[PDB]
């Protein structure tokens, strides 16, 4: 319970702290991994990652504790994080290690005295207090579902498959021969990898591409060159192999009636979540329109078309349209795609005069913005328009 | 987002909003039902109500708007509320005219000038927003599940059975033939109906006494003398009868793991949201001491003891304990009872002395004070129980 | 001349900006783009982008200008950004465009009033005027050198030659048959682009690979999955194709004299500026011990092994250390890296106890950050390390 | 980083600093020498000095210190200072120096109080460190460039040469027989002499007056009667001798395009820069129009008119013009000028109606402040006005 001072002399130290950007988030995070190294098995820590991950993080505290009155309108970005976090096993305890190395590093920057140092840690402790009390909601939620489970879960990989030259499937069923947790298309899993060659555990998020079954769940990687866990999936990985998983969570996801058109707007890998809701719609029997727009670099690449065809013909409202990039000869001579070049949406045949569709998006945030739009130029709402990045969060 | 001001104008109005308590309630009632008697459908206008239900929603608002920057610690109750209201299917154009009838009630009551006026109107229309938008994530959350749905849907009655001389339990099936949603043991549905004799639509909730099975729902009502839905349930409803319902939604529900300890309390018919976790665990085979302590009236009055007794059969270690308040001579004949009088736990044959050990309360008000204080009596720690009321949320 | 009064209502409407973080952005670029497209010709449109060089530029902007008075510490982060412009052709003119779309925006998200407006306006024309004061100089410095020029400059492919499964070098020289500047080891060209399916031009940065010789460049691309130059550049540039040229630029750079050790880190196609300073050492007899440590995913993707081979070769103290991180069957039966796995310095034969060596590190971010900390851990200082990021620019 | 009162504080000082303004200065200098008196071998000790650049490094300090918040405008200054103190080598230890030592004067000569000279000290180290930064990157690119260095570097006097009765030549070359750093025409050399006869080491800067050519440098030296350096050059110095050189800079050089027309304007020894700038031309093929106006004062005294001539019959458009203020009878019997007295270009055969033309200036500052005023008068715009001082910078 914040009072007006304690606010403002956290919003007065916001200016010295934007000044300081990039030296202040190094000394953050370089007093957190030397003194709790073992935070190194959450956190990313391949020698392929960009750094954006941290830098948001740490923003996004810096950000919210200061604005902490005005947490009303910050409450759809904390479910964003916290759905996150549940995957990454975040638990209360690690707040306090960060409060501790956020509070440290101003102090050992700036010297501010220590009414600046407790007026930070009072305005941290409420925000950490709002994620910790959302977070403990979806890990209940989790465990209460059948099937559901509380922490990591060990799951058998049962079937490795190729779909193309970048992407391979992997089936995975619980060890223990249980049921397991049902989701909402569009979420994803979080996996939890420390093979040998590992230096340190790694996780990372793979959403659900099929429609709940209660049995097991299918998850389709992209190898991404230099990546970690992609090639280690890949090239080592096996059927047989035991991985731990975290039950599924995410904020993104298919909600819609039987009679809400649906469009599934997707570029490469970027149709994992639009598979699971493609699956989800016809077996349903989706009645009203459901179009599949994606985009692929060659037919070399490109993933899952049969079975996005399959899937389209039990439907009885449904368009499919295909964009390679970059088509190679062979390509052209097999006619398995409509148009070459970017998704370029204007030049459909027909537009979406329906104003009650809905519009899923995913795949790079220049693909996303680019695609979301092209739709409301052509008059479609924001409020219609979902999207979800493989990365931190962006805006368009 | 708001400022120190228009916080202050709100709090330094709160004196003069207490002492005017029921008043003031009264007279924003009046308005809003005399200019938006389409409420009418929604509130309950039984002429067996208490008033409670009015009551707590304005001093809610009155109390949650005034400290709408402290609005971190009072999370966990617009949850509690936000997943009621998902039940009564709340919208956003509703939180416009109760607005409305607020600020007009204030003027009218005290004309207090534009100032405090616009202040009122700033921190409500910040306090509706976090409302709406955590409801719109349920509702959502609702319609993507498989068997989710949005709205209210059409649910033929189909099984009809008498469980006790005042409990009567309702199988329900959706009248399309799809699948319905799955929900976490405790949650409860929303119950929408208004047969020919009712001057108004009234909506109820009912518990979810199973465990999910995708096809249908259980639900277990007791005839409340001059209740009048529940009175209509059982001396007019019948097999072959629509009511419409609204998907599972609630915070209270029972989320353990395998080897967790669980122990059951309830009294009368609030054994219906430990009758569908009971049915969970049993069908998982839960290998950790489940208990089930229930106190019913008399043996004429007590129902589900023969399904308790099969499910409890099938765990490995489960103990039950039944307490008739008022036992009958019949009943001191057939010996159907473990002890008579209140419940009391601190003569049970040996305690919880597990730490570990999760409990669930579900009575009257007075029974689940009386039961919880005797638990933390006992050393069991409060943040390991957890409870429910049938009416307006209260604390012990 | 800015004063107090205007640095304070800059530095008072800083905790405003950072909590609209996202949303701001989007709405400046949002309304640079609808009215001023042309900008599309320089920023980068590609589907594969990630956002990030957007979201930096514009956060550049508020720290930068809301902290005005302390520029003195920001020249070091000013130049780096002011050698980056100038390879993308920056003018006064979008300084003028970039201004009234950020006051534009900051009115039209939260109308101020006159007075903030103004001193932003003052504030970020005073930024500006320095970034165009120095770029000015570049520009100068430039088209100054023999065989320097003004803007671009036409250049014909001269060789295609591939280095490997993902790298392939571009020999270039000036249409005009004249010298082209010089440049030191480490800096980088940029690179105009705009064949007949691009629906914009494309600016790249691409890094020299070899010691000047006034004839022509000759810079080395990795190909990235998805990426529009990197893919035009590897399957349809040929050998005869005109591109456009700006004059080297950039901050990072090789500056050190006979006697010191020289210390070359790099992972994958980070290895392009080392090239440059390892051609230069070479050339120049360098008599002081040089290292070449390298770091490829395997024996497919590593390219210009034999020419560092030959290399140190010609110099008198060179020490050569490859590390494939995935190495293939084939790779170890050829024997042609040092050890497997991540770069470990830790555990090479002999550490630097040189005091006066200089460091240089080009990877991605988590590479650099990983083997910038093992050098410090180790006893170097860390103004002796010196590295570039391909991406924006990060610290720790 | 400097707040208001700091900044206000020096400010405050500024008025009591002026009135003391040629007493302060000699105290400073007295007490730096005193204690300091290895700075003798950098700063100029000949007898035949003015004491100007004493005079203006002082006032620069006490300027640019109290003004630091407005640094941005300061920058074009501080480059041109931080070119020149390269040539001098000057280093970041000095600038601790000089800090000690206008404290340690404000306190001696005015006893402020420690607030007052803690200020001045912050304000100061600010300014230092700017000067530190900017002149840390030349030293850089200096000893990164081909044929570069750091520090300073023999060179053997490897011919001389008198082209006029007042002017001799002097070409050198590297010691060490290896390249030249290449420069951009218009820049100097820094020279340090110390001949057995010197009491103290002289520095000074001399123009190099041909294109780069990477293996050795060209200088003309003017012999002032009385002075230390050029007297030693040109009566003492021998092919043979070494001297010590300190690698190019300077913020006064060409910079244009094939086709910007260039006027180079120039009295006696000002020419030097010019020379470099003309076979520069030449050398390209400059195919837009290149004037070549000079004055001298008679022909016994003006040098390099040949090179000039023959230079400019290599050029496409070329003009010159040679003004003798004093022919000898001698020089009106040869006829080797055009007109006689001082440059009035006013009255040359056509003027420069070429917007874009270039202009350089260099001789006497009233020659170019009388030359560069005819230039505006006739509508040239000063932006397309460039020139260099001899001595300290002066403005018109
Ligand atoms: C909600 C969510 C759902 C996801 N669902 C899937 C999914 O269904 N399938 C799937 O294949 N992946 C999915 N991902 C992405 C995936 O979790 C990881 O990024 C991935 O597995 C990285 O693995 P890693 O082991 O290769 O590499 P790391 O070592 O972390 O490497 C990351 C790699 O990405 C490359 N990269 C390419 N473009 C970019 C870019 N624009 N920014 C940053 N790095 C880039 C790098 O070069 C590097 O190889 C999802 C991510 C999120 C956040
Ligand atoms: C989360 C939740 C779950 C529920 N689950 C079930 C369930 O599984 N089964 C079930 O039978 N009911 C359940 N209820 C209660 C139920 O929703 C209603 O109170 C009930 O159906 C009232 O119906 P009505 O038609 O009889 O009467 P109304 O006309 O609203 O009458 C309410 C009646 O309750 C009587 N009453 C008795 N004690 C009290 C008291 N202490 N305070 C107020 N009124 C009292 C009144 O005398 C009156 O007859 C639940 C309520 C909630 C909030
Ligand atoms: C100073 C400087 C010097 C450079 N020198 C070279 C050089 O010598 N050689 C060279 O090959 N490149 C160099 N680059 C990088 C290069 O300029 C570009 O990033 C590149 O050409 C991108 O080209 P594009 O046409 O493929 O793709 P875009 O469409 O812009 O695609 C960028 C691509 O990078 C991928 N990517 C992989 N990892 C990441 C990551 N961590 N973050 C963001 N995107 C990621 C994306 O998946 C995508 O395919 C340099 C960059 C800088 C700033
Ligand atoms: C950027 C720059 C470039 C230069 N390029 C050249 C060049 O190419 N060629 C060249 O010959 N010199 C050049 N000079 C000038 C030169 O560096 C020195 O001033 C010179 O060598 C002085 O040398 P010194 O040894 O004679 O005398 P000092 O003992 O320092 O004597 C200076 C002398 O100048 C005389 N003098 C004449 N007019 C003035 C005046 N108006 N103000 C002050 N003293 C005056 C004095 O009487 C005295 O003899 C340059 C200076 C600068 C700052
Ligand atoms: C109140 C404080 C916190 C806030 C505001 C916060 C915010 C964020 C943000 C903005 C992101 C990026 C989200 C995106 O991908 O969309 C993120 C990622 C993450 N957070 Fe949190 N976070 C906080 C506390 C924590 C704590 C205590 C930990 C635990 C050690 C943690 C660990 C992580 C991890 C591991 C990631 C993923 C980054 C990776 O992949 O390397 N966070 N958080
Ligand atoms: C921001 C404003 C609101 C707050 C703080 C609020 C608060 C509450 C509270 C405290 C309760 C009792 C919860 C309990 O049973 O545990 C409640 C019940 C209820 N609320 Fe809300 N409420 C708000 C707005 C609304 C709106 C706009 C409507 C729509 C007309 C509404 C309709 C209801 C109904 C119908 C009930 C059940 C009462 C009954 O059964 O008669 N509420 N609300
Ligand atoms: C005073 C204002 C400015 C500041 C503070 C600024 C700052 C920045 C920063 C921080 C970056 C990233 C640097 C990195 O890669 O290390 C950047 C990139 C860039 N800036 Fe500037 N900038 C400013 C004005 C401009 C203007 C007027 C334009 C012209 C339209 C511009 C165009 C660019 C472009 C094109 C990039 C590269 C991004 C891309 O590749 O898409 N900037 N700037
Ligand atoms: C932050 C402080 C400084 C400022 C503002 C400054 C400013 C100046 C100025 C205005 C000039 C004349 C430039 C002209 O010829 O156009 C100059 C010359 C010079 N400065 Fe600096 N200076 C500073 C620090 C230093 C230091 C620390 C030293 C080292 C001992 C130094 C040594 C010199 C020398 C040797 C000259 C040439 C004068 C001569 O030929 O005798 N300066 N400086
Ligand atoms: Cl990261
Ligand atoms: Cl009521
Ligand atoms: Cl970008
Ligand atoms: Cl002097
Ligand atoms: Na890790
Ligand atoms: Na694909
Ligand atoms: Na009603
Ligand atoms: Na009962
Ligand atoms: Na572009
Ligand atoms: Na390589
Ligand atoms: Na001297
Ligand atoms: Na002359």
């Amino acid at each position: 319970m914040l009072d007006a001072q304690t606010i403002a002399t956290v919003k007065a130290t916001i200016p010295l702290l934007v000044e300081t950007g990039p030296k202040l988030t190094a000394h953050f995070y370089d007093r957190m991994f030397t003194h709790n190294p073992e935070l190194k098995e959450i956190f990313n820590m391949s020698n392929q990652r960009n750094g954006d991950q941290r830098e948001a993080l740490f923003n996004a505290i810096a950000a919210y504790a200061s604005n902490i009155e005005n947490l009303p309108a910050l409450l759809p970005a904390v479910e964003k994080i916290a759905q996150k976090h549940t995957s990454f096993q975040i638990k209360p305890e690690q707040y306090n290690i960060v409060g501790e190395h956020l509070l440290a590093t101003l102090d050992e920057m700036f010297s501010p005295g220590q009414e600046v140092l407790d007026a930070w840690g009072k305005a941290y402790g409420v925000l950490a207090n709002v994620f910790i009390n959302r977070e403990a909601e979806i890990y209940n939620e989790n465990a209460s579902k059948a099937g559901g489970w509380e922490g990591t879960r060990d799951f058998r990989i049962v079937a490795k498959t190729p779909r193309s030259a970048l992407i391979t499937s992997f089936e995975l069923e619980p060890v223990d021969g249980g049921a397991v947790a049902e989701y909402r298309p569009g979420q994803y899993l979080g996996v939890w990898l420390k093979p040998e060659g590992f230096p340190h555990q790694e996780i990372r998020q793979y959403s659900l591409t099929r429609k709940p079954d209660g049995k097991g769940y299918r998850i389709a990687v992209k190898r991404e060159e230099g990546g970690q866990v992609s090639n280690w999936l890949h090239n080592h990985a096996n059927v047989g192999d035991v991985v731990k998983l975290v039950a599924p969570a995410g904020d993104f996801f298919m909600a819609v009636a039987d009679d809400t058109p649906v469009t599934l707007i997707s570029a490469g890998v970027g149709q994992t979540p639009m598979l699971a809701m493609l699956d989800t719609l016809a077996k349903a029997g989706h009645t009203a329109q459901v179009n599949w727009f994606h985009a692929a670099e060659n037919g070399d690449v490109h993933a899952f078309a049969d079975e996005v065809k399959e899937l389209g013909q039990s439907l009885p409202r449904f368009t499919a349209h295909t964009w390679y990039r970059q088509p190679s000869e062979a390509d052209r001579a097999k006619g398995q795609f409509d148009s070459e070049g970017l998704m370029d949406l204007s030049k459909l045949e027909g537009a979406f005069s329906d104003p009650t569709m809905q519009f899923y998006l995913c795949g790079p945030v220049g693909f996303m913005q680019f695609t979301a739009k092209q739709l409301v130029d052509l008059g479609v709402k924001q409020e219609n328009i979902h999207y979800e990045c493989f990365g931190p969060h962006k805006v368009l």
